[PDB]
């Protein structure tokens, strides 16, 4: 086994500036172009990737994992899921869910009822791209009321509808029995877990390493998106109605984006719903299926995907991050490209990173150089600017952190802010701590006369986990 990576040591020796220890010019990312080798129409549509299980055994056999996780499988749907585990979704109807917390919040979307696949401007004139879906708040007992009411009417140009989404489950003491129905799962599909890289961020990112709750009528729209940090997905629906699911391999997300640009929306943080007559004629596969009640849908990292309920249903929904090379490869470039376009990683990807360092023994090379070489550039980010800093007369207060604290992100850009925090003077004082990156200080303040310097971790810390990491023996 051969060390490529230069001693803590020689980094910190090497900044203090001869020959250099590494290219830091990087090459900045782009979205891919449309995958090679092209497909011919009749590979368009292909069939979903299938799990039928049958027996709780069959969802902890070990080659279930790397079928999900195969980069040639862009979604996989596990029917029977439920039913195998014997995992009871009553738990999770809207019935249980009043009588648990009635006035807990629900994030609202009102969006028009669209036929089928389709998504037409609000006159019903046209196809079009971007899709209604306007933000309101309720709680749990009046989303249920609305829920419960538009079905009872169904018993008996478009109609507006209302989605309940992105619930909140993450407070143990309210969803005790919710949350420890979901310890049943396979180790690969759990909220937490030791193979999972977001339990491993050391605090909660909502809604993806905690559990989220949909409520859904007909109609209802997840439109299109990759994960935050091209992460896994895991979704469970409740039932008692179906969803369908639309689904793009990961490669094409590039097209994808350039079919957003041209219809004037953003990719990342727009809302757009698909014209599948536009992605047939570029040549784009999409994946269609329908999730029934009890079905597990595995959404595979940076797979594109948009959902809609059919039915009236539930479904519950977290992320996950398998310890591959693949998984982290995917994260750290969205981490860059989300840089580049001024869009919050919700992952940390930096603070996580170092966190693998310390908690993580990575036995598989490839990964292994990829977290390190992470280390590598952040480490050395970290003492150059230590040492202009020094070189400036500016000076550097400790402050440390709690193990538990999150990650920082500055104020202005939303970039990820590690281990230096610029806070304004007027901030500090206050304890309000409003932190800024080095750029975004500088921009209001030259010299940074406005600002003070936070030092969170000590660099002999730093310099220890980063030598103290290894390949581990297989
Ligand atoms: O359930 C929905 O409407 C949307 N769900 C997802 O995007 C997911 O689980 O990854
Ligand atoms: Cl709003
Ligand atoms: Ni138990
Ligand atoms: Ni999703
Ligand atoms: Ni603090
Ligand atoms: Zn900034």
């Amino acid at each position: 086994s051969v060390s490529i990576y230069p001693s803590s040591a020689e980094v910190l020796k090497a900044c203090r500036n001869n020959s250099s220890i590494l290219l830091d010019k990087c090459p900045p990312p782009r979205p891919p172009s449309s995958p090679y080798p092209p497909l011919p129409k009749d590979k368009l549509n292909p069939p979903t990737p299938s799990i039928y299980l049958e027996n709780k055994r069959d969802a902890f056999f070990p080659p279930l994992h790397q079928f999900c996780t195969n980069p040639n499988n862009p979604v996989t749907v596990i029917r029977g899921l439920a039913g195998a585990l014997k995992l009871d979704l009553g738990l999770f109807s809207t019935k249980t869910l009043v009588e648990a917390n009635n006035e807990h919040m629900v994030e609202v979307r009102t969006q028009l009822l669209q036929p089928a696949d389709e998504n037409w401007d609000p006159t019903g004139t046209k196809k079009i791209w971007h899709c209604e879906s306007n933000r309101s708040h309720t709680t749990i007992a009046k989303y249920a009321q609305y829920q419960a009411s538009s079905f009872q009417e169904s018993l008996r140009p478009f109609k507006t509808i209302k989605f309940g989404t992105n619930i909140d489950l993450s407070d143990d003491k309210k969803w005790k029995l919710q949350l420890h129905e979901l310890t049943k799962l396979p180790a690969f599909v759990r909220v937490v877990s030791a193979g999972n890289l977001l339990s491993h961020v050391g605090h909660t990112i909502l809604g993806m390493n905690t559990v989220q709750l949909y409520m859904k009528v007909p109609g209802s729209r997840t439109p299109g998106h990759q994960e935050n940090n091209n992460f896994c997905s895991v979704n469970i629906n409740i039932g008692p109605g179906d969803c369908e699911w639309f689904v793009v391999p990961e490669g094409y997300w590039g097209v994808l984006n350039d079919f957003c640009e041209k219809n004037n929306l953003n990719f990342l943080m727009g809302s757009w719903w698909p014209n599948l007559e536009d992605l047939y004629e570029a040549n784009v596969p999409v994946y269609r299926f329908i999730q029934r009640p009890g079905d597990l849908v595995w959404i595979n990292a940076g797979t594109v995907h948009w959902v809609q309920a059919i039915g009236w249903c539930n479904n519950i929904a977290w992320n996950v991050g398998p310890l591959t090379a693949c998984q982290y490869k995917l994260a750290v470039e969205r981490y860059e490209w989300n840089k580049l376009q001024s869009v919050k990683s919700i992952v940390p990807m930096v603070h996580l990173s170092w966190n693998m360092a310390r908690n993580i023994k990575v036995s598989d090379p490839k990964l292994f150089e990829m977290i390190k070489y992470c280390l590598l550039r952040t480490l050395k980010q970290c003492q150059t600017l230590r040492e202009a800093l020094i070189a400036a007369g500016k000076e550097i207060i400790w402050h440390g952190r709690t193990k538990e604290e999150p990650a920082h992100y500055c104020s202005i850009c939303e970039v990820e802010v590690f281990d230096l925090l610029f806070v304004t003077n007027e901030s500090n004082s206050r304890k309000t701590y409003i932190v800024h990156c080095q750029d975004c200080a500088r921009k209001t303040s030259g010299n940074l006369e406005n600002f003070v310097v936070l030092e969170q971790y000590k660099m002999e810390d730093l310099m220890q986990v980063y030598d103290q990491f290894t390949l581990a023996p297989p």
